[PDB]
């Protein structure tokens, strides 16, 4: 919401190379094929870790999920920005990784993307 989606939508270029982004229709938004990590298209609000068609999750972020992660600005900027470490203080487990691991560089583009998803990739 106060980031810049504009914005985003050019620093959605370093997700691209793992996400896309891809609506019920079937049109890419964003990205080409990546397949590594889940199809990020209806993600704002929804409970982590239940893509119905990714099969990569990690047992962390299906937990998470469980424990009643749905994805708000807040949280998906601190995941972001560390994967492991969100993982690990929501789950409660220290012993959860993760199958991404990367911590993202800037915190403005994390809350850009976000105002960038919040405008194409809201499942109606
Ligand atoms: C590949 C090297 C990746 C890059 C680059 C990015 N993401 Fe990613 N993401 C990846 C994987 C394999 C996973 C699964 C994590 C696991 O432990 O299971 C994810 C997951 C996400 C999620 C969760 C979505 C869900 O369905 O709940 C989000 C919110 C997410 N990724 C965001 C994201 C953004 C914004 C990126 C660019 C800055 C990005 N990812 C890059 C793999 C990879």
């Amino acid at each position: 919401q106060e980031g810049d989606p504009e914005a985003g939508a050019k620093a959605f270029n370093q997700c691209q190379t793992c996400h896309v982004i891809v609506d019920d229709s079937g049109t890419t938004i964003a990205g080409r094929n990546a397949k590594t990590g889940p199809n990020l298209y209806g993600v704002v609000g929804r409970t982590a870790g239940t893509q119905a068609d990714f099969k990569g999750y990690g047992e962390g972020m299906k937990e998470a999920g469980a424990k009643g992660l749905a994805w708000d600005e807040e949280h998906f900027v601190q995941y972001v920005q560390d994967p492991t470490k969100f993982l690990k203080e929501y789950t409660g487990d220290a012993k959860a990784k993760g199958k991404m691991t990367f911590k993202l560089k800037k915190e403005a583009d994390a809350h850009n993307i976000w105002a960038y998803l919040q405008q194409v990739a809201v499942r109606p």
